[PDB]
């Protein structure tokens, strides 16, 4: 992250060892469950590209996930270079240069360059964009590691309705289908795969019933 | 039917043999099911009273049905004579006379008379009224031959709801009850005679639910 010294200047501060260890525990203990993404977003709050690469070093022992992340990052960097062509000409002495795709990811840039780029009026967030690319890669990884399809999430004969709903929505978040497909799933498949008693109640409830009404009507069933 | 010759004059055309054979197949193969009436209406499209009597000759071997038809036709002809008294006095040379009950049914009239009566500005449809009388007789016949009461139409334990609805409405069309009685039947008896699962769902659905909502809620039950 970025901190201010006693002289009022923006200075980079390294990630604390226990934050890095929390990230390591998340990587090594949760098997790339969907909750890894909110935890990564929280643990990398206000980070620099060098800090993000330090956090990514934890993923390196997982070859498939790391390769997927690297492919996503390279594609995003190529797209960034395509959409931000290197202008040929003079540059104002008071204005800093434009970083490239290899520079936002911190492959060739330095710490001071990123500190200056992030701290500006108006600021151009380089850490946030790299973080978003990491999140795209992580979403792909979570999709790859998902053990069950949404079509295989069925309510147990004695399973409470709220637990079935939680499992269903967790699997839906893992799968990351299209928005229209997701809406169709939440509207139709959730009712379709319920157990007979809750299914009868939900059918009696009618189409267009909100999730709150369904959980109310199926609370003790 | 009526066709126009090369000189622009209305000329009667006989019913084609295959249309008559289709009518014969309907009469001899469907046992006076309710669908006989739409088929007769389609097959006698734009017909003359002579054509209608030709079509009625097929019904003659069925003594009860033919007797019921003849009673209905005679009653309608008597009512027509009562409501259209024979005026005594002069008749305009350019205006044709008024046919009687025995004349609309083609018992005493000729082909040219019916052709002239139907082709007029404004036209007086004699074929359509005779056809409506035939349809009244056929409705009576379909009521006579109905094998089951509406009270005996009950959904089977594994019968789909749509098939039960189709059978129920076919029987209702066969029985031809009063409109208020029919409304009461469709509103109450259909729910009453359903199988337990669909009955529970429909009771939960409440009174005043449309047929579409009921079939939606009972689709896979």
């Amino acid at each position: 992250p970025i901190v201010q010294n006693l002289q009022g200047q923006m200075v980079h501060q390294a990630i604390s060892p226990r934050t890095l260890n929390a990230w390591v525990k998340v990587v090594e203990e949760k098997a790339f469950s969907p909750e890894v993404i909110p935890m990564f977003s929280a643990l990398s709050e206000g980070a620099t590209p060098q800090d993000l690469n330090t956090m990514l070093n934890t993923v390196a022992p997982h070859q498939a996930a790391m390769q997927m992340l690297k492919e996503t990052i390279n594609e995003e960097a190529a797209e960034w270079d395509r959409l931000h062509p290197v202008h040929a000409g003079p540059i104002a002495p008071g204005q800093m240069r434009e970083p490239r795709g290899s520079d936002i990811a911190g492959t060739t840039s330095t710490l001071q360059e990123q500190i200056g780029w992030m701290t500006h009026n108006p600021p151009i967030p380089v850490g946030e964009i790299y973080k978003r690319w990491i999140i795209l890669g992580l979403n792909k990884i979570v999709r790859m590691y998902s053990p069950t399809s949404i079509l295989d999430i069925r309510q147990g004969p004695k399973e409470p309705f709220r637990d079935y709903v939680d499992r269903f929505y967790k699997t839906l978040r893992a799968e990351q289908a299209s928005q229209e497909v997701k809406n169709w799933m939440t509207e139709t498949l959730l009712v379709q795969n319920a157990n007979p008693d809750c299914k009868t109640i939900l059918k009696a409830l009618g189409p267009g019933a909100t999730l709150e009404e369904m959980m109310t009507a199926c609370q003790g069933v």
